[PDB]
């Protein structure tokens, strides 16, 4: 019911900021440890978010033409990969120096991005169940994080247009028989948790970047606006967690492969089909 992101969760920047001073970084880490979600305002320029927003709304028709449209949990929550064309792969988005500074500190210098995907929340979408995007490695065990979701809204997220319900501090909870095979939280454990630390939902301005634990409870909620709500989604993992590589064109290999901000990527000659992944050599 907030009119902006809570201060407990938020850290304000300009796009020119390339690192956090030690005091800011310790705070960012302290938030991800305690709350499991960190909102970074003013990270990305309009020039980038605009091109990416345009590119994904242009692709949405090709996505909805598909015989079976891939959704997450309920109708209206479409899985859509953004394009991997030389011209729409920006270093400030894939290899953001502030994001990787936080993820290196949390997951290790060998941590790597292994997801370049998206969530198109359509008008009249349904309520998702509360869930983990990425599960705990064993039931009934406390362990540190092995993955951080990096969510990039491509329009102003509002209460009406489907800003995500987040459950702060839920990333460290992992009792027995808590999660089912799709990673949905059992209803008993929700109501116990709602009493101690209830969910929050808030606007997130475009140009913001949200970093959160992969294990954080959350649910997508109905888009009641007249416009699709695109989200570009990356996920950094520890070196040792097994993931299939991101299909990228060799036209970007030059700067992506060199970097000490690691991507788990496989480079193909020529164009890559993000949408349906039909490209001949995977
Ligand atoms: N790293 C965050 C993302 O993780 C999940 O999606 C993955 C999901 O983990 C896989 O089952 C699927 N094969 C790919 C999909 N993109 C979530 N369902 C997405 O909503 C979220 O964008
Ligand atoms: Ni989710």
């Amino acid at each position: 019911a907030l009119a902006a992101p809570p201060g407990e969760l938020t850290l304000a920047l300009t796009p020119d900021d390339k690192t956090l001073d030690p005091a800011s970084l310790d705070r960012a880490l302290a938030i991800l440890a305690e709350h499991g979600i960190l909102v970074l305002t003013g990270m990305l320029r309009t020039r980038l978010t605009d091109q990416l927003r345009t590119a994904m709304l242009d692709d949405l028709p090709e996505v909805l033409r598909q015989q079976d449209v891939p959704t997450n949990f309920v109708p209206g929550h479409v899985q859509q990969d953004p394009p991997v064309r030389e011209s729409l792969l920006f270093p400030d988005v894939l290899l953001n120096p502030v994001v990787y500074q936080i993820t290196h500190a949390v997951l290790g210098a060998d941590a790597r991005n292994a997801v370049y995907s998206g969530n198109m929340n359509l008008p009249g979408s349904h309520e998702q169940p509360v869930h983990l995007d990425e599960p705990h490695l064993w039931p009934g065990i406390s362990h540190p994080p092995y993955c951080l979701c990096v969510d990039v809204p491509l329009i102003d997220f509002t209460l009406e247009n489907g800003s995500t319900e987040y459950w702060p501090g839920s990333h460290v909870l992992n009792p027995d028989e808590c999660y089912d095979e799709r990673g949905c939280v059992l209803p008993a454990e929700l109501e116990r948790r709602r009493a101690v630390a209830p969910p929050v939902r808030f606007p997130i301005p475009v140009g913001s970047v949200v970093i959160r634990d992969g294990r954080l409870w959350h649910r997508g909620v109905p888009n009641l606006s007249a416009a699709p709500r695109p989200l570009l989604a990356m996920t950094h993992y520890t070196e040792w967690f097994d993931m299939p590589p991101i299909q990228l064109p060799d036209t970007v290999k030059s700067w992506v492969d060199g970097s000490d901000r690691h991507t788990h990527a496989h480079f193909v000659a020529g164009d890559v089909d993000h949408l349906t992944g039909d490209h001949p050599f995977a």
